């Protein structure tokens, strides 16, 4: 019947790329075998990747073979954010007030918990000394839900209450 298309004869192969948070990809890096398809071939998104928040994006790469055939690519492009949770978050540490003998709790030493992201945990780096009246230094060590850590640096004061 016909001579075939160029789509007829080649097959194009989908690649994996990865970019940063507001970088755009380009449809060459998400095509392994560009060379073994014809010369004159052209490779665009279908759809220009989103890349305003991280994570695995679905893409399609549209492969136009020079007599017009075309091909599409089904692709993922991993977009990351460079920025950690720890360099996103600033904690605002608070100096809290116990008696002689009580426990205190980090979360009790943070005030903005919740402008920090959701899964983010406090703990102090050194288990506070309560058995004496005073002002004692401490680290509340924030870990973060990507793994980041940020330290603040407060003050347990401990009061005697009969005083």
């Amino acid at each position: 019947g016909p001579l075939g298309s160029d789509a007829d004869k080649n097959d194009p192969a989908g690649k994996d790329q990865q970019v940063n948070v507001g970088e755009t990809p380009k449809a060459e890096d998400s095509i392994g075998n560009l060379p073994d398809l014809p010369k004159g071939t052209t490779v665009a998104f279908e759809t220009p990747v989103d890349t305003a928040t991280p994570g695995d994006k679905p893409a399609k790469v549209v492969v136009t073979y020079p007599d017009g055939s075309k091909d599409t690519v089904d692709v993922t492009v991993k977009v990351v954010d460079p920025r950690t949770d720890a360099d996103k978050n600033d904690p605002a540490g608070k100096d809290q007030q116990v008696n002689v003998g009580e426990t205190p709790k980090a979360e009790d030493s943070i005030g903005n918990l919740p402008d920090l992201p959701k899964g983010t945990t406090v703990a102090f780096e050194t288990p506070v000394d309560t058995a004496t009246p005073g002002d004692k230094p401490a680290k509340v060590v924030v870990t973060y839900p990507d793994g980041s850590k940020d330290t603040v640096d407060v003050t347990v004061k401990v009061v005697d209450p009969r005083t």
